[PDB]
C-alpha cells in the first residue's frame, strides 16, 4: 500500500543503517549532508516507481487497445500485449510523437531504477574503498586525542597534589596527500551528473504533449497480414503515463533543489570552518597550532569528517565545554579542566 | 484489513520508537508534545490513506464509465482505464465541476502522503542536526548534576563522621546562544504552515459538490475520433471520492485542533516553567541560582528538554522527595539528604 | 514490486555477507575487487530476471496467439498453451528464425540463472576450499605481527627505564608453494570464459530481427489433424521477448565493463605493489627484509590479503602512522614508537 | 520468483547449516566433498521443480483438452480436471506411448521429491548415528593433542629456563573397529544406488517422444456414455512436459557428473593422505609413530575428519608453521616451538 512505501522509504532507515560490524562502532563515515542526498536521490525514484503501480492509483492493466465488439476477451488480450510488446518493433505501431515516447511510457520504472542505481554506485565505491581508510585514520586520532587528554589532566592532577605532538603530525602529513579528496570529489561530481542526466531525462519526459501514450497498432504481421476480419489498426492507451509524467516532475524538481546541495558539498574547503581541533589547543599536552585550512587536500575532508563524528568523544566535549565558559572569562581553563574530573 | 492498519499506526510504536543507538541511551531527544504533533500528523494521512482502499470499504475499482452493453468486458475496461488516465486530459473529458476535482480525486492518496512526509521533514531535520548537540549537552549536565550530588552527599557524611559551579556557567553560556532555540522554532513554524496548508487543501476537497466525481469522458481522439459505433460520451464516476471527502474532513478536524498545539508549542520561553532546578538549590555544593527564564535563547529550550528527561538521575528524584517533605518542614534537608544514602 | 527486488539485490548485503562463524572474525578472505565482480555478475541476471517479469513491466501471460472469434476463452487458452509447449516440437510451429530463437525466447530466465549459478561456483569452490587455508595462515600473520610489535615495544621501554624471524619464514617458505594462487587464478579463469560465453550468448539474443518472438503455430496433432472447424495454423507472438532483448544488452554491457576487471584481477604479481610489511621493517625486533614480489606463487596473493585486511591490525596502523610522520623527519622512529604505547 | 529460489537453493546455507547445539561448537560432522554431494544432490531437484512452475516459465495450467466451441467453460474445465485425474484410469485414456508417460509426466515433482528425500535419507542416518560418536571422539583427540602441546612446550621452556601415549593408544585402537566406516561406506553406496536410479528414470524420461504429452481423453463413462452431444473424445496436451525433459536432462547431467565423486569417496583408503598427525612427531612429549594408513578401517575415516577439521587447532597450525619453515631447515624444531609460546 501506498503508506506501507512510504514507512519503508522514508519513515524508516532507509540506507541509513550504520555499518553493521565492529570495525566501525559509531562512525558515521559519511557527512550527514552527503547520506541524506544519497538517501532522496535513491529512495525518492524508487518510492515514485511503488507509487505510480500501487493497487489504489492502478486502474488494471498498463495498456488497452479497444479491439472490436466481434473479437473476444482473449482475441483483445492478444491485441494488447501485441502492441505492449511491439512499441519496440516500430514497423508495427505508427504514432504521431514517434516510437522513443513508447519506448520511455513503457520502461519509465526502468529508467527511474537506472538512474537509482547510478547514483547508489558512488557512495558505495566510497564505503568500500575510501571509507576504512578514513574509519581507521579516525579512530587512532580520536583514541590519541583521549589519550593526550588523559595525560594532560594526569599532569594537571599531580602538579595540583615523549610529549610529542604524534597526531599533529599526522595530520600534517595528511595535509599532503589527496587521494581521499579526490575520490571524495570525484564521486560527488559523477553524482552531480548523475542527478543532472536525469533531471534532463525527466523534463524531457514530462514536455511530452500527454497525447504520445496513445498510438496506433497493428497486427498484420505473419498470416495475419492479408487477413481481412481483423482490422487495419487499433487504439491503443498506455495507462499510468500521467502518473508517471507527474512523478517524473515531482523527481525533477527535487534532484534540481537538491543539485545545489551537491556543488556545495564538491566545495569542500569552503566547508572547512569552525576549527575543531582549536578547542585542544588550552591543553598544556598539546601544541598550540592547528595548521587546517586553505587547502584541496584530504586534511580538509578530515576536518570535515572530525567536526561530524566528535561529538562521541568525552574529552572533545568536555573542552568544548570549558570553551563555552572561557566566553565568560569568570574561571581558569587549567582549574576548570582539573575540577572536571573526566578522565572517562 | 482495517484493525490491521489500525495496530500498525495507533497501536503501536510508530514513529513512537527511541534511536536505535548507544549515544541516546534512554535520551528522549524530543519533547512528548512534540513527539505527539508529529506522530499524528504523520500517521492520521497514512491511516486515513490505507482505510480509504481497504478491502471492506472499496467496492472494486476506482472508475467505471457505464459502457454500452454492446460493448466487451475488455471494451469497456478500455474505456474506463482511459478515462482514468484522461483525468489529466483536459480536452477528452468534460465536467460541470472542472479538471482540477478530478485531479484531486484521482491523486488524494498522493496528497495525503506529500502532506505526510513534508510533516516528517522538521522533526527529522531536527534529529539528524539539533539532536545530537543538545544529546551531547544535556548527557553532561545530567553527569554534572550526579556528581556534584554525589560530592555533597560525600561532604555531609564526612562532615557527620575546586567546588566550581561548571553546569552553572555552561548553561548561563547556553543562555546567549540561540541557534538551537531557532531552529526548533523554524521546524515548528514549518510544520504549523504545512497544517495549515493541509488544512486548506482538505476543506478545499470537502467543499465540493459531491459530484465532481462524475465527468463524462470521451474516447474519440485517434482512429476512433470519426467512429461511428461508439457512442460520442460515456458516463464515469470515480467511486471512492465520498470517502476521501470523509476523511479528508476527518483530517482537517484533527489539523485545526492540532494546530493550537503547534502554536503552544512556538511559544517556548511560557512552557518554561516549574524549575527543574531550583531542587538542587538546597546543595552546599550547588550555587543558589537558578538564572533560567524570560528568554528567547536555547537556555528555555534546554530547560524544557531536563523538565521532560530528568526523572530519569537519580539524584534528582532524591532532591525531589527531600524538596516535597519539606513541605510539611518537620525535619532538616541535610539531615534527610545523608539518612538518604543515595549515591548510586 | 521493482523497488523491492532493486533493495534485496543492490541495496542490500546480497552475497556481501560476511561468513557466519566465530572462525573468520573480520577476515574478508575475498579480495574486494573480487566480491564486486562475483556480486555484479551474479545478482545482475538475477535483477533483470527479476525485472523482466515484474507486476507493471508485465502485461500478462507470456504468449498470445489470437484465435478466432468462434473460439472461446478455454479453446484459445489451450492452443496459446499448446503452442507455449510446442516451441520445442518443431513439427508444430514454422517460425522464419527457426526454432532456436523460440527456445530461447521461452528459456531466457534458466539461461540467466544458469550463468549466475556458474559464476558463483568458483567463489564457493575457493571459500570452500582455499579459504581456510589462507584464513589461519593469515590469523597467525597478524598474531605473530601483533606479538613481535609487543615485544619490541617493551624492549624500547625497557631500554628507556628466541628473536626469530618465524614470520619472515613462514612467508619465505610461501614462496615456494602456489597451490592457493593456482586454484585462484583457475578460478578467476574459469569465471573469465564463463563471463565471455555469457557475453555471447547475449550478442546473439540481442542480434535477433525482434520478430522471431512471433511464430506460426499449428494444433494439427492426433484427432485435431484432419478436423476442419479449427484453422490450420495461428498466430503466435512471445510476449516480453523485447524486454528480454533490453536486459540481454544490458548484461552484456555490464559484463564486457566487468571482464577487464577480471583480466587485470588475474594479473597478481602486477596487484601486488605497495609493500604492507615494509612499515614493520623500522622495528629492532623484526628484520629488515620484505622479499615479496615479482612472483607466480603464493606469496603475492597472500601480499595482496595482507593489503586488504591489515587495516584491523593496531601494530599496523601504529606503524603506519609512524612512518607517515617519518615523511617530514622532524622526530625518531623509536621514540614515536614508545611514546605511542599502543601495546593493545 | 526464479531468483528467489535461486537465492534459497543456491546462494543460500541450504543443508549447509551447522549443527544448532552446543555439543559440536566448530565441528563440521561431515565431509566437504560429501556435503556438496549431498547438497546438490538434494537441492538440485528442488530447484528444478521449483522452477518448472514458476510464475513467468508456466503459461498456466498443466492440462487443456480443447473442448468444442459449444461447450461452455466449466464443461471444458471439467473436461480438463476428468482427464488430469484419468491419466490414471488407462481405459478413459488412449495414447500412443501408453499410459506409463502420462504417470510420468503427472507426477514428475513428486518422484524429483522422491529422489530429493531418498537422497537426504543416508546423510540424516549418519548425522543421527554415527555423528555423535566421531564429534565425542574428536573432541577427545583434539583436546589431548592441545594438552600434550602444552605439556611439551611448558617442559621445552623449564630446561630453557605419566607421559603415557593416551591418544596414540586410542587411534590404535580404532584401527580395529569398523563400524563407523562401514556405516559410512553404506550411506555412500546407498547415495551412489540412489543417483544410478535417478539417472535412469531421468534418461527414460528424456527419452520420450516429447509427443507422449499429447492424449486423447474419453469422457464417456456413467450417465455420459450413451450421450450424443458430447465427443467421443478429445485432443489432451499436458503443459511442462518439455520443462520437465529439459530439467531432468539437466539433472541427469549434474547426476553423472557427481557419481565419479561418491565413488572417489567411497575409496576412503586413498583419500587417506597428508599424514595429519606427522607433524606432531617432532615434540618430544608425542611418541613418534603415526601408524595410520592402508586399512578399511575407522581409523582412515577419522584421519579424513582430522584432516578435514584440525585447523581450528592452534597447536596444529603453530605445528605445521614448525614444519613448513624446517624445509628450508635454517632454524631448529625446538627453538621455534619455544619461541612461537603458543600455548593459548
Ligand atoms: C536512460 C534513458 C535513455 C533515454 C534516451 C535514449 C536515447 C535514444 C536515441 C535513439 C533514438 C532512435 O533510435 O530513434 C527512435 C527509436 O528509438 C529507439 O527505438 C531506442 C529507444 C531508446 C531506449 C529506451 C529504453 C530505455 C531502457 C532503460 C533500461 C534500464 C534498466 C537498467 C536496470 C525513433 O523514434 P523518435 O521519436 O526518436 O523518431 C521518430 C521520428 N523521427
Ligand atoms: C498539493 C495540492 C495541490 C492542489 C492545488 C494545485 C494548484 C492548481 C492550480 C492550477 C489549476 C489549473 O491549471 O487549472 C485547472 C487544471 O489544473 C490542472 O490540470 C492542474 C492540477 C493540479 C495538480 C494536482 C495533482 C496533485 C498531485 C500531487 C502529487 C504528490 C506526490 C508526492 C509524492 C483547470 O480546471 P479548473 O477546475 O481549475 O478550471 C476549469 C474551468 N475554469
Ligand atoms: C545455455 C545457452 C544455450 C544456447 C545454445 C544451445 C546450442 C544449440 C545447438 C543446437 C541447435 C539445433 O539443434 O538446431 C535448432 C533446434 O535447437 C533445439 O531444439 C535445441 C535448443 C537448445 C537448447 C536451448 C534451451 C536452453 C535451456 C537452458 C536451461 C538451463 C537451466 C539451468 C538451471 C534448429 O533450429 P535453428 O534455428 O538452429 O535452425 C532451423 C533452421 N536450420
Ligand atoms: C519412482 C519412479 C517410478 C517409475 C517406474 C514405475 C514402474 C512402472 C511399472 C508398471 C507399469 C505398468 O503397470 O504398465 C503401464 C501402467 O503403469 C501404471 O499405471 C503404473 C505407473 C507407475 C507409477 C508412476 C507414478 C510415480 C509416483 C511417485 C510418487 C512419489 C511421491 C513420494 C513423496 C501400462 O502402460 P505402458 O506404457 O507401460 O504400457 C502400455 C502398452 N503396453
Ligand atoms: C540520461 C541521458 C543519457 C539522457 C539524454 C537525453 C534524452 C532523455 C533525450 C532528450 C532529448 C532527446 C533527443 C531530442 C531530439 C532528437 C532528434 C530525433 O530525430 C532523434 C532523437 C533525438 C536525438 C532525441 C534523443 C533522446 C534525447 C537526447
Ligand atoms: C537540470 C535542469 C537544467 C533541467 C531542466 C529541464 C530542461 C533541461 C528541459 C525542460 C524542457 C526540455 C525541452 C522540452 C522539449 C524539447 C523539444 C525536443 O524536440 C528536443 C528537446 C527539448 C528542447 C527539451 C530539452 C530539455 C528541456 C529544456
Ligand atoms: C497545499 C496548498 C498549495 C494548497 C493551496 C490551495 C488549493 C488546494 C486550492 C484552494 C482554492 C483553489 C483555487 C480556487 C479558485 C481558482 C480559480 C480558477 O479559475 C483557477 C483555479 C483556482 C486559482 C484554484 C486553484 C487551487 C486552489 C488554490
Ligand atoms: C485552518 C482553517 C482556517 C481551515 C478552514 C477551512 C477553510 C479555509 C475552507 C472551508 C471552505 C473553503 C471554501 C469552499 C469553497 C470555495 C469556493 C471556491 O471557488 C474558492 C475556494 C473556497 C472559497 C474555499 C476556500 C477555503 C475554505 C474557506
Ligand atoms: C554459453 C555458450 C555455450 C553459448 C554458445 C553460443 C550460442 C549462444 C549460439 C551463438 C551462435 C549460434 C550458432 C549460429 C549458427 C548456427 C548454424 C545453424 O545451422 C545451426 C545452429 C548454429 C550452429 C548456432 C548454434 C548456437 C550458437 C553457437
Ligand atoms: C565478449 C564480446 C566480444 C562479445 C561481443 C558480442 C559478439 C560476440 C556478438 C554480437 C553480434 C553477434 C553476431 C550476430 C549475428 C550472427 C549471425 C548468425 O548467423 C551467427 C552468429 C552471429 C555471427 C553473431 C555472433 C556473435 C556476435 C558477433
Ligand atoms: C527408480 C527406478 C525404480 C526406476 C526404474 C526404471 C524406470 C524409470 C523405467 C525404465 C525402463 C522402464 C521399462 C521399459 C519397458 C517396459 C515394458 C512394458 O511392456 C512394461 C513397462 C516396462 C517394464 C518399463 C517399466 C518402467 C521402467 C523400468
Ligand atoms: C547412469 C547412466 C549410465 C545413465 C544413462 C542413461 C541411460 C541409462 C538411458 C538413456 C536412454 C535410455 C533408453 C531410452 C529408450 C529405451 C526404450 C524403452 O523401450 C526401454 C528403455 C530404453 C532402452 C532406455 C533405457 C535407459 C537409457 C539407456
Ligand atoms: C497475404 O496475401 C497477399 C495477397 O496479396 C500476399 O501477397 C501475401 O504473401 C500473403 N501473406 C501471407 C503471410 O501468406
Ligand atoms: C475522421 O473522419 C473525418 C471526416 O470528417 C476526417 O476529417 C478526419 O481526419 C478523420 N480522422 C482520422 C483520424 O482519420
Ligand atoms: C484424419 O483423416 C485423414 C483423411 O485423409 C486420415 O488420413 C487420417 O488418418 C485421420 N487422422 C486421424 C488421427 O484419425
Ligand atoms: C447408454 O445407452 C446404451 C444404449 O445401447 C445402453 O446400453 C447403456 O446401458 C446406457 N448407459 C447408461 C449409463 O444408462
Amino acid at each position: 500500500a501506498i503508506a506501507q512505501l512510504a514507512t519503508e522509504y522514508v519513515f524508516s532507515d532507509f540506507l541509513l543503517k550504520e555499518p553493521t560490524e565492529p570495525k566501525f562502532k559509531g562512525l558515521r563515515l559519511e557527512l550527514a549532508v552527503d547520506k541524506m542526498v544519497t538517501c532522496i536521490a535513491v529512495g525518492l525514484p524508487l518510492l515514485l516507481i511503488s507509487l505510480a503501480f500501487a493497487q489504489e492509483i492502478s486502474i488494471g492493466t498498463q495498456i488497452s487497445c479497444f479491439s472490436p465488439s466481434s473479437f473476444s476477451w482473449r482475441q483483445a488480450a492478444f491485441v494488447d500485449s501485441y502492441c505492449w510488446a511491439a512499441v519496440q518493433q516500430k514497423n508495427s505501431l505508427q504514432s504521431e510523437s514517434g516510437n522513443l515516447p513508447l519506448w520511455l511510457h513503457k520502461f519509465f520504472p526502468y529508467i527511474l531504477l537506472l538512474f537509482a542505481i547510478l547514483l547508489y554506485l558512488p557512495p558505495l565505491f566510497w564505503r568500500f574503498a575510501a571509507a576504512p581508510h578514513i574509519c581507521s585514520d579516525l579512530k587512532f586520532i580520536m583514541e590519541e586525542l583521549d589519550k593526550v587528554y588523559n595525560r594532560a589532566i594526569k599532569a594537571a592532577k599531580s602538579a595540583r597534589d615523549f610529549k610529542y605532538p604524534i597526531v599533529e603530525q599526522y595530520l600534517k602529513t595528511k595535509k599532503n596527500s589527496n587521494n581521499l579528496i579526490i575520490k571524495y570529489i570525484s564521486c560527488r561530481l559523477l553524482t552531480l551528473i548523475i542527478i543532472l542526466l536525469a533531471c534532463i531525462y525527466l523534463g524531457y519526459y514530462f514536455s511530452l504533449s500527454s497525447l504520445s501514450d496513445e498510438f496506433v497498432c497493428s497486427i498484420k504481421s505473419g498470416i495475419l497480414r492479408n487477413d481481412s476480419t481483423v482490422p487495419d489498426q487499433f487504439q491503443c492507451k498506455l495507462i499510468a503515463v500521467g502518473i508517471f509524467q507527474l512523478l517524473s516532475v515531482i523527481n525533477l524538481v527535487v534532484y534540481v533543489l537538491l543539485a545545489p546541495v551537491v556543488v556545495y558539498t564538491l566545495f569542500v574547503p569552503f566547508r572547512q570552518k569552525t576549527d575543531v581541533l582549536k578547542v585542544y589547543e588550552i591543553l598544556p599536552t598539546f601544541d598550540v597550532l592547528h595548521f587546517k585550512s586553505e587547502g584541496y587536500n584530504d586534511l580538509s575532508l578530515y576536518n570535515l569528517f572530525l567536526e561530524e563524528n566528535i561529538s562521541e568523544v568525552k574529552s572533545y566535549k568536555c573542552l568544548k565545554v570549558l570553551e563555552n565558559i572561557k566566553s565568560s572569562g569568570q574561571g581558569i581553563d587549567p582549574m576548570l579542566l582539573l575540577t572536571n574530573l573526566g578522565m572517562i
